[PDB]
């Protein structure tokens, strides 16, 4: 996260971090054996990581659960990001408290202009590298599709939408990918792409979560 805030211990209880041996994507835990995260972030040898604060520290409220299954969206296509979405399913359900939660799916999309929180372990740097060790959270309104495609002409599908400041300064960043964009409550956003991290003009853009929530409970229900 570039231009944020310490969020402070457990106050993001369903961020959870993706471990292949390192602190690798962000996800969003959706129920207590069901990971949401973002289709490029896939690989093998997931450990999900949850009530974690400081990656590097064993702070007390983690809980790591290696990952039983992961399916990449049907229609994923790894040349325009479209369709960046990914579910974990864990070998174990996790134990849930005030400290670790899951998020709820929205039942309707979310409008422009609507302020959402957006968390995560990746870069704070627009020019350079400097990743933290606690999680780090942004506070940044829904921008208008009008916007988001004159920002990003010709590569703006029905399944993204823009998210940050135009003016640069605050967005997420690399190794921010896979995590939350929550608004209202309600899982609206999975951290997706953008071109580099908080320049002019060139905002965040987040996989549209509810143009999915018919596949993911479909998948959790037969999975
Ligand atoms: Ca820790």
């Amino acid at each position: 996260i570039v231009g944020g805030y310490t969020c402070g211990a457990n106050t993001v209880p369903y961020q959870v971090s993706l471990n292949s041996g390192y602190h690798f994507c962000g996800g969003s835990l959706i129920n207590s054996q069901w990971v949401v995260s973002a289709a490029h972030c896939y690989k093998s040898g997931i450990q999900v990581r949850l009530g974690e604060d400081n990656i590097n520290v064993v702070e007390g409220n983690e809980q790591f659960i290696s990952a039983s299954k992961s399916i990449v969206h049907p229609s994923y296509n790894s040349n325009t990001l479209n369709n960046d979405i990914m579910l974990i399913k864990l070998k174990s359900a996790a134990s849930l408290n005030s400290r670790v939660a899951s998020i709820s799916l929205p039942t309707s999309c979310a409008s422009a202009g609507t302020q959402c929180l957006i968390s995560g372990w990746g870069n704070t740097k627009s020019s350079g590298t400097s990743y933290p060790d606690v999680l780090k959270c942004l506070k940044a309104p829904i921008l208008s599709d009008s916007s988001c495609k004159s920002a990003y002409p010709g590569q703006i599908t029905s399944n993204m939408f823009c998210a940050g400041y135009l003016e640069g300064g605050k967005d997420s960043c690399q190794g921010d990918s896979g995590g939350p964009v929550v608004c209202s409550g309600k899982l609206q956003g999975i951290v997706s792409w953008g071109s580099g991290c908080a320049q002019k003009n060139k905002p965040g853009v987040y996989t549209k979560v509810c143009n999915y929530v018919s596949w993911i409970k479909q998948t959790i229900a037969s999975n």
